[PDB]
């Protein structure tokens, strides 16, 4: 299997051409100030391979990785976009990228490397990424020879696969997904990334103390209520605890031991004290192994930035995601959780943090697509949505919502959009199942709009075969005609969530699009840092605060019209969790 090239030892103006299928290999998984092993490219002329050292050190060649003008076909154009900014070097005239579009054709399939995406259209002239490198730590670059042509396979693929999969695109009606909203978000995440967030490694490590410190109580209590120090994080020694020493009731029994899952504790709970401190002390070591020492390790030794990837073709609902650190996942519900935001501050002096949020935009959403009068109207009125859904549900006057009326009626609230079943709900409301299905029905009963969209939106994914978003996002869903219960179950659960969390994504993708513009065009040197969850961090000189108050808000609740308003909150601080 050997596939023709040259393997070029000089820049030739032939490799200049104005289109190519262009691969910038990077083989370190996170692509950070990461070497760059080898060049391909494909155009009319031929196939060529070009070593680093010499390419990008080549003027000509430089000057054409920057020509907007010189159009280049990619697969992760991020990674290598990326990888040439921390050598200094700007690639534009991406106008293709295989990743995203293989990513927008069907989001189930996984596409790790061209090679899988190749797989898509019966390509399979090129080896995976994974043959040629190894897994994990193996993955180690070759020899020259053997490098050259998987590079050259690589871009012999993009090459071939760009047409059939716009067509497809095309036919999909996804054109403009890719090549206004993907693509442009892409270098936008880029330019993110590295950047990246300072990070006060001294408050973070008090914080780290502090937690050691809360640990080591909790721990203690645990082993004077066991009456005895035990490994609380071995399974067996914890079932033999509070199944044997304890005595407490075995809920399901297991083939083997004891469980002693979160969900079978959380069914404990009530039997005895011990449990909710083993369920706490298990949360807080979470929150240190990942946001104290997962995060203190990320951090960068000389400049304390930490540099997130994105990965952009991951979810099937069209949401970022985020990794090496995950900052969407720092646990909000805890205390010890919220607060590790405060060690994420502005990277210059004399700059703060400005972080913009979209109130309540997933219902925002299900109103404009179900058009629920009532639904509408609430927002349109901008009522406090879970007291309204309370006072619907539960039939009673504004001044008749109690505190806990108003916690079950925002559970309902989240559990319609999160297409939640009777059991589900029951579940997070520690109710009965005939208890949350009544709320379920009488919700339904107050919403018909949304009912109606409920109902008839799982028919259309069965008609149909996918569901899509407000930008034409599709999601497929074979596993909706299974006879199997929860396989079933799950589909349907998609075609009711997707494309209102969909839509969300497409309109937050968007909006950091029309803002990153807006920044320019109005001169301020304010830039995107994060997004997680539905919300956009920025930093920006302290002089800058009070254009941002007005700009942000503005281009959020802009980014596209629905039938009812965009809310937007947002706030500045001198560190992330101070910006509220």
């Amino acid at each position: 299997a050997k596939m023709a090239f040259t393997l070029a030892d000089r820049v030739t103006e032939e490799m200049l051409a104005d289109k190519a299928a262009l691969v910038v290999e990077v083989v370190e998984e996170n692509y950070h100030d990461a070497p760059i092993v080898g060049i391909a490219v494909v155009n009319e002329h031929g196939r060529f391979f070009l070593r680093p050292e010499t390419a990008l050190a080549d003027p000509q060649f430089v000057a054409w990785l920057g020509d907007e003008t010189k159009k280049k076909s990619m697969f992760d154009s991020k990674r290598a976009a990326v990888a040439l900014k921390w050598k200094g070097i700007e690639l534009c005239g991406v106008s293709f990228d295989l990743l995203l579009a293989a990513y927008l054709l069907d989001p189930a399939q996984g596409v790790d490397d061209v090679a899988a995406a190749a797989k898509m259209k019966q390509y399979e002239a090129v080896r995976p990424d994974e043959a040629v490198y190894g897994k994990g730590a193996k993955r180690a670059v070759p020899d020259e020879p053997v490098l050259a042509e998987h590079l050259v396979r690589k871009a012999a693929a993009i090459w071939e696969l760009e047409r059939p999969f716009l067509d497809e695109l095309r036919r999909n009606e996804q054109d403009r997904l890719l090549v206004e909203l993907e693509q442009p978000l892409s270098s936008i995440l880029a330019e993110m990334e590295f950047a990246g967030v300072k990070v006060d490694t001294k408050r973070l490590e008090q914080m780290g103390k502090e937690l050691a410190e809360q640990l080591g109580t909790v721990e203690q209590r645990i082993y004077e209520l066991a009456g005895q120090e035990f490994n609380i994080n071995s399974p067996k020694q914890l079932g033999v605890i509070l199944f044997e020493k304890l005595q407490l009731p075995v809920l399901k029994k297991t083939k083997t031991g004891y469980s002693t899952s979160a969900d079978v504790l959380e069914k404990l709970a009530p039997y005895h004290e011990i449990v909710e401190n083993i369920l706490h002390y298990r949360q807080l070591g979470k929150l240190q192994s990942t946001y104290i020492e997962g995060l203190l390790k990320v951090v960068r030794p000389d400049t304390k930035k930490v540099h997130t990837i994105f990965n952009q073709a991951l979810t099937q609902t069209g949401r970022l995601s985020s990794t090496e650190p995950n900052l969407q996942n720092i646990p909000i519900r805890l205390e010890e959780g919220r607060k590790i935001r405060q060690a994420f501050v502005p990277s210059e002096s004399d700059w703060l943090i400005f972080a913009a949020d979209y109130s309540q935009i997933e219902l925002r959403v299900l109103a404009h697509i179900a058009e629920d009068d009532n639904l509408m109207e609430a927002f349109r009125r901008d009522l406090d949505i879970h007291t309204k859904t309370a006072m619907d549900i539960f039939q009673v006057s504004e001044d008749e919502v109690t505190p806990n009326m108003r916690r079950q009626a925002k559970a309902v609230n989240f559990g319609i959009v999160y297409g939640i079943s009777d059991y589900g709900l029951a579940q997070n409301l520690n109710i009965s199942r005939k208890e949350a299905a009544e709320f379920i029905e009488r919700y339904f009963e107050s919403f018909p709009g949304v009912k109606r969209y409920m109902e008839n939106i799982v028919q259309e994914a069965k008609q149909k075969g996918y569901v899509t978003t407000l930008l034409h996002r599709r999601r497929y869903l074979p596993d909706i005609t299974s006879r199997n219960f929860n396989v079933r179950s799950f589909a349907e659960r998609m075609a009711m969530n997707t494309p209102i969390q969909g839509s969300a994504a497409d309109i937050i993708k968007k909006a950091m699009i029309d803002l990153n513009a807006r920044l320019k065009e109005e001169r301020l040197q304010a830039h995107l840092l994060l997004q997680v969850h539905d919300e956009l961090i920025l930093e920006a000189p302290k002089e800058e605060m009070e254009r941002l108050c007005r700009l942000v808000p503005e281009v959020m609740e802009q980014a596209v019209t629905l039938r009812v308003p965009l809310k937007v909150d947002y706030h500045y601080g001198s560190t992330w969790y101070d910006a509220k």
